[PDB]
């Protein structure tokens, strides 16, 4: 429940803690939670995930710092309709997937 | 968790910036890294940075800036010197690795003076 609140043409900039020794090569999601609580990927790892590469998918980006223990999400160049509800997950199909700890709310304001 | 990847210091004129930035010494120990400030739609801009390769220990110093790659357990040391209210911004520590993109170390600095 953590709430960011920034203007359009910013950049989110997170970072999302795991489980080194469990999960470092774990593939992995960023999600935004929709209506009923029905998460929807909008970015993803490869599997295996690799260390450090950056993997762009639209404006966000991903970087897994394996050994930091750690998954860097921005989301570049904001739109008002990018805001809502997000969260990592350790992403394991066809197993639902693994939520890493918490969710946040973006809000992005003209 | 989930946080912001920037860290808040808020300074006053006069002071000195002294933060750290842990890296993986087996990985990058000589490779030259940088400190960048991250202005609004512009490319990251280095300020300082390292020799390539880079020295243990021996401090570069650019105007107001003092770097420090300390080997023993990886390491950059950054100082910001008699702090200015123009000073505030956003930066981070790097590590250049061409031809990929310089790779950040956290936690970047959100400075307030």
């Amino acid at each position: 429940e953590e709430k960011y609140e920034l203007k359009e043409g910013q950049t989110l900039d997170v970072k999302c803690d795991y489980t080194l020794e469990k999960f470092a090569s774990s593939q992995k999601a960023w999600q935004i939670i929709r209506d009923g609580e029905m998460p929807k990927t909008l970015a993803c790892t490869e599997r295996p995930s690799k260390n450090s590469h950056p993997v762009q998918v639209g404006r966000i980006i991903l970087e897994d710092y394996h050994d930091h223990g750690l998954l860097r999400v921005r989301m570049v160049n904001l739109q008002v309709e990018d805001s809502g509800l997000y969260q990592c997950v350790i992403y394991q199909p066809p197993k639902e997937p693994h939520m890493l700890f918490d969710r946040i709310r973006l809000v992005v304001t003209k």
